[PDB]
């Protein structure tokens, strides 16, 4: 299967274990999930929900670790949402490849990161709207 | 929680009503946000941006609350920049303290005080040349 990347691994532990950034877009290449762009953001969690907006490439599936305010006692580190752009115009190779290797960020990063795993096909499912229509829903 | 010192409150609320003084420097003790420092910097805002070169130490985090020329009438005051430096180096634990906190500020002071919240990770992420690769950023 595709397995996440160390880079990604290290990064995203880092960003946990110091809580010095918001999110990290991550993309399936080679055989692994490697680091497509970091965003600092900021200590505003709504304002840079819309963020994500800037970083997504419409009909490229990629994922968004994003990193919540919530404290996750079990690594000392946060709680994240994981976003999933899995556009339906994707082939279908890409689409099953994406949707299917979502799970290897929970069983890898461990079961206590994600609060939620968001899956989207449009942009608009993704910044701060996108999240609130989520939660209305789940 | 981590709470702002009295002191750092207090000189705070006096700078922005008399606009004297420039910048505090400030840095978490125990489970306080104390001042480091304060400078008095001059009537332009532009240079004064590099005195916290000055005041950073390389590979301590700290916070500087920079005063602007630009009116807050929410408060009769000024418009201020919350400076985060939080350099790589420091110790994780230190870093996720910082990170964490920065939000403490506009709960404590009121949410009209900062313009921008700024986070750097080395020097020239600070001064004026740091603040106009801020501003071209948006």
């Amino acid at each position: 299967a595709i397995e996440l990347s160390t880079d990604l691994i290290n990064k995203f532990k880092d960003m946990n274990s110091s809580g010095n950034g918001r999110f990290i877009q991550a993309t399936i290449v080679d055989e692994t999930i490697n680091i497509k762009a970091i965003e600092q953001g900021t200590s505003d969690f709504d304002a840079d929900l819309d963020l994500v907006l800037k970083y997504l490439v419409e009909g490229e599936p990629s994922y968004i670790l994003f990193r919540t305010e919530t404290r996750d006692d079990i690594t000392n580190g946060y709680k994240w949402l994981l976003l999933a752009y899995i556009p339906d115009r994707a082939k279908v190779r890409m689409k099953m490849l994406y949707s299917s290797t979502k799970a290897r960020f929970r069983t890898t990063l461990g079961g206590s990161t994600f609060l939620y795993e968001i899956h989207g096909t449009v942009f608009s499912d993704f910044g701060k709207s996108g999240y609130e229509a989520f939660l209305r829903h789940e």
